[PDB]
């Protein structure tokens, strides 16, 4: 039994308000106030349309992974991830796809800076989807369940979907579950094959072990889970810590 079951296990016997109280203990997280009200009056501009675009960005300033090119963003969502690369120098195309319908969500149109080469379509699951060619390829799908076998298996399906769209390319995948022993031999294999490293994303709640992994970084990827899963054990030993709140990330106006 590997520390993050052992993580797992605990967080399903939380109640609701102790899971309340745990998910954000001593986290990171942007102030989403003035983005929910400007998004709310139907303001296209400045805002990010989700959180995702400031975690996105935290891995961006630290050079992990760097768009260039034609960017796939696979799950874009609302298009956090999406909007966020189109305002960098070096991006000439961003392609969106995520999956909408009942219980996903549709993207959200917007002016913020170089909203001109994105293109979000929804309607489209990417697990039936043929690979393109890209430069860079970001993905961040892994729906969490109380089941850790069942977010194994949603993990592993997600790694052997991107793996044809890596193709010597810059990179950034969401791993939902990086601590179930089949999912380490998975990410073990890529790593030899396509370099990079797992990172764990300080605005990531404490009710997710979820894990990236990034085209720039080198590393022991059994070592920095464990890692993670004694930090999120030890975040339920002590009374909630607030989260440190940063200001939410600001995507300008107009075309590139
Ligand atoms: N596209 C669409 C097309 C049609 Cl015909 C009907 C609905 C939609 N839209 C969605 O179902 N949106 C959606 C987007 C994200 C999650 C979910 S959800 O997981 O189903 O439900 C939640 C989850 C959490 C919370 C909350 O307040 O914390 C609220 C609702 C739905
Ligand atoms: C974490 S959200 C993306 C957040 C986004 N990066 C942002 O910054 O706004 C993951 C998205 O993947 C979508 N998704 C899940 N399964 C999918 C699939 N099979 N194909 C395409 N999109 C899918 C979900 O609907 C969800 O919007």
């Amino acid at each position: 039994e590997t520390l993050g079951e052992k993580w797992k296990k605990k967080l399903n016997q939380l109640s609701r308000k102790e899971f309340d109280l745990y998910k954000k203990s001593g986290i990171t997280e942007v102030d989403r106030t003035e983005a929910k009200e400007g998004l709310k009056r139907g303001e296209t501009t400045h805002h990010a349309v989700s959180r995702g675009s400031a975690k996105l960005q935290w891995f961006v300033e630290r050079n992990m992974v760097i768009p260039e090119g034609r960017v796939i963003d696979l799950g874009c969502g609302r298009g956090g991830w999406s909007y966020y690369c189109a305002g960098l120098k070096k991006v000439t195309e961003v392609r969106g796809y995520t999956k909408g319908g009942p219980g996903h969500e549709e993207p959200v149109p917007m002016s913020t800076y170089g909203w001109n080469i994105v293109k979000l379509m929804s309607g489209k699951d990417v697990f039936y989807l043929p690979p393109e060619k890209c430069d860079t390829l970001l993905c961040d799908i892994g729906e969490s369940s109380p089941s850790p076998t069942v977010e194994e298996s949603r993990t592993i399906r997600v790694l052997k979907m991107v793996e044809p769209w890596l193709k010597n390319n810059q990179f950034c995948i969401k791993v939902l579950n990086p601590y179930m022993p089949t999912v380490i031999e998975h990410l073990e294999r890529l790593q030899r094959k396509h370099g990079g490293m797992l990172v764990r994303n300080p605005l990531s709640r404490n009710s997710t072990h979820e894990m990236y992994w990034i085209s720039n970084g080198t590393g022991n990827i059994v070592s920095s889970v464990n890692m993670v899963s004694r930090l999120l054990l030890n975040r339920f030993t002590m009374t909630h810590r607030r989260p440190t709140i940063e200001k939410d990330v600001d995507l300008g106006a107009g075309t590139r």
